[PDB]
């Protein structure tokens, strides 16, 4: 039997996949710790590998990114989970090792290797406390070239009246998700600030793990996959839409939540945001 995840649901993803709309011919570049391109319920269409000691791309050694794929990308069939795109060309580009950690350097040939592929969606479901001119730049590109790039705001909480929201999600030309549960509450790990744009589900995602499993994982790593489904859905529907019109549509169809520091312009609604 095939589970659909709450966080699916939640965002409006089956109402679009009724009418036809699964993602089909956009390419999602999943740029994490690899995917398990072995899983029953996911299909690797490429990617690469940036990890000197970690060659190949399609061997999961943390979990982490087979988990953000099977939000994105997770088959229509009679096992496992749903993904929010399911019909989308899934690529694995690993920029992080088995500890879950990588070095900027890595992550930076990453969204190179992504803008030069021709990858319609970057999902970067990662952070760091400091950004870069490298990493300005490489983000910069990608959306001058019409990528839409999505990344996970972090996992920081509150702190006094700062911004918490971490890099490459504190850039302008990047979406910077946070979490909600499914009660539509912030999660009280989810990165708050002036950057911060949407929100989506976040705690306890059900998705596939490496070895024929599944599992669930909780943070804004667990939000970002969502919208870079949702920005494969819209995609499926209007092929001829800008990435910022792909952008406006997510921001400007949400349902409203609390304030924006908080929440941003809220939870994404891609069946409104599909027009
Ligand atoms: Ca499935
Ligand atoms: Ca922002
Ligand atoms: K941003």
């Amino acid at each position: 039997a095939q589970s659909v995840p709450y966080g699916v649901s939640q965002i409006k993803a089956p109402a679009l996949h009724s009418q036809g709309y699964t993602g089909s011919n956009v390419k999602v570049a999943v740029i994490d710790s690899g995917i398990d391109s072995s899983h029953p319920d996911l299909k690797v269409a490429g990617g690469a590998s940036f990890v000197p000691s970690e060659t190949n791309p399609f061997q999961d050694n943390n979990s982490h990114g087979t988990h953000v794929a099977g939000t994105v990308a997770a088959l229509n069939n009679s096992i496992g989970v749903l993904g929010v795109a399911p019909s989308a060309s899934l690529y694995a580009v690993k920029v992080l090792g088995a500890d879950g950690s990588g070095q900027y350097s890595w992550i930076i040939n990453g969204i190179e290797w992504a803008i030069a592929n021709n990858m319609d969606v970057i999902n970067m479901s990662l952070g760091g406390p400091s950004g870069s001119a490298a990493l300005k730049a490489a983000v910069d590109k990608a959306v001058a070239s019409g990528v839409v790039v999505v990344a996970a705001a972090g996992n920081e909480g509150t702190s006094g009246s700062s911004s918490t929201v971490g890099y490459p999600g504190k850039y302008p030309s990047v979406i910077a998700v946070g979490a909600v549960d499914s009660s539509n509450q912030r999660a009280s790990f989810s990165s708050v600030g002036p950057e911060l744009d949407v929100m989506a589900p976040g705690v306890s995602i059900q998705s596939t793990l490496p070895g024929n499993k599944y599992g669930a994982k909780s943070g804004t790593c667990m939000a970002s996959p969502h919208v870079a489904g949702a920005a494969a859905l819209i995609l499926s529907k209007h092929p001829n839409w800008t990435n910022t019109q792909v952008r406006s549509s997510l921001e400007n169809t949400t349902t409203k939540l609390g304030d924006s520091f908080y929440y941003g312009k809220g939870l994404i609604n891609v069946q409104a945001a599909a027009q």
